[PDB]
């Protein structure tokens, strides 16, 4: 169903839906690993389904329709603890590339495309443990797609070889994120 911000479990999958207080976002959980989101001139929001906790070797499948009208991402997204890391494996995005506000460490050729690897430091920002300073890791897919499989180990291992350490996994989802834009998306995760 259409729900408010929060986390929980639906039809066998963990879900997280968060936003910054700006309206215009409707997030809806569907059967199995499906969710859909429709946003009209939202602020920043992140919503999707997956697992709690994630793993460092999960092969994640996703498929659906993704129609962003502005700044938005479709990613495998999650966190670790000790160290506290927020990470992204971006499979598709709108008008804004993550490369802008991050620093490139290398590349990895995975699941049919080269991805550029970046790290950014979030200073005194919101997190799964409250206001904190922590690193963000990115793999950004050069060839955007709306379906396929992501072997997360390819990215975690590549990040490790570049000196990017991951802690013990917290949640791991396929998420649609928007940032002051509009759009629609419907995705099934497994
Ligand atoms: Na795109
Ligand atoms: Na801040």
């Amino acid at each position: 169903q259409t729900i408010q911000p929060g986390t929980g479990y639906n039809n066998g999958y963990f879900y997280s839906y968060w936003n910054d207080g700006h309206g215009g976002v409707t997030y809806t959980n569907g059967p199995g690993g499906q969710f859909s989101v429709n946003w009209s001139n939202s602020g920043n929001f992140v919503g999707g389904k997956g697992w709690q906790p994630g793993t460092k070797n999960k092969v994640i499948n996703f498929s659906g329709s993704y129609n962003p009208n502005g700044n938005s991402y479709l990613s495998v997204y999650g966190w670790s603890r000790n160290p506290l890391i927020e990470y992204y494996i971006v499979e598709n995005f709108g008008t804004y590339n993550p490369s802008t506000g991050a620093t490139k460490l290398g590349e990895v050729t995975s699941d049919g495309s080269v991805y550029d690897i970046y790290r950014t430091q979030r200073v005194n920002q919101p997190s799964i443990i409250g206001t904190a300073t922590f690193y963000q890791y990115w793999s950004v897919r050069r060839n955007h797609r709306s379906s396929g499989s992501v072997n997360t180990a390819n990215h975690f291992n590549a990040w490790a070889q570049q000196g990017l350490t991951l802690g013990t996994m917290d949640y791991q989802i396929v998420a649609v994120e928007g940032y002051f834009s509009s759009g629609s998306a419907s995705i099934t995760v497994s």
